């Protein structure tokens, strides 16, 4: 289910019950952490495959700011099923689109 929503109403989604599994760097990002996310990158979704542990009814696939996802963004949707797979919308914003930052090592 190659789909995908818009970096304002996927944040309702994730705010509902969705789980946000991160296919991106960990340690070279571990700088910033989206107020969520959930590490499960190719590695781990190849290794351990879809997000079980993170898995519930409509999960999200995205964590980049525009780079090539579409790319591999089909067997992924299979990797993480039987589930519902997504995309987000070119673009980290989304939870940024509200001038939101991320889990730093340093938050108070």
């Amino acid at each position: 289910a190659l789909t995908t929503i818009s970096p304002h109403d996927a944040q309702e989604l994730i705010a509902r019950g969705a789980k946000l599994i991160d296919i991106r760097d960990a340690d070279e990002y571990l700088r910033e952490h989206i107020p969520e996310a959930d590490l499960a990158p190719l590695s781990v979704l190849e290794q351990s495959g879809l997000p079980a542990k993170l898995r519930h009814e409509q999960i999200i696939f995205h964590c980049q700011a525009g780079k090539r996802t579409s790319n591999n963004a089909d067997k992924l949707a299979a990797i993480a099923a039987p589930a519902e797979i997504f995309l987000l919308e070119d673009g980290i914003d989304g939870w940024k689109k509200a001038g939101l930052p991320v889990a730093v090592n340093k938050s108070q």
